[PDB]
């Protein structure tokens, strides 16, 4: 956790949606780092929104017995998408399983 006043986190907070500010937690939840989440943070809004959305959009289609699971497997899938950028992270990278089970 960092330490100190209200950060980039706290910053861009206020311009996302209240979507947003809760998928802010679960990728910061799942890079664990604060320097980690800190590259997320240090983007284009137009970018970081459309991800936190995406993100929102797979999550929400995981509601359902493992959903909890897969939501947190989620986690390490969206650490590996965001890892060479946010500029590639879509549906052809970052995606649950759990509607498109196969």
């Amino acid at each position: 956790g960092a330490m100190g006043p209200k950060s980039k986190e706290e910053l861009l907070r206020e311009k996302l949606s209240e979507d947003q500010k809760t998928h802010l937690d679960w990728l910061k939840e799942a890079l664990g780092n604060d320097g980690e989440f800190d590259k997320f943070l240090g983007y284009d809004e137009s970018k970081i929104k459309t991800a936190l959305d995406h993100i929102k959009s797979e999550l929400d289609k995981c509601n359902g017995n493992d959903a909890d699971q897969q939501k947190t497997t989620f986690k390490q899938t969206v650490q590996g998408a965001l890892s060479g950028g946010i500029d590639g992270f879509g549906s052809n990278n970052a995606v649950t399983t759990c509607g498109n089970g196969s």
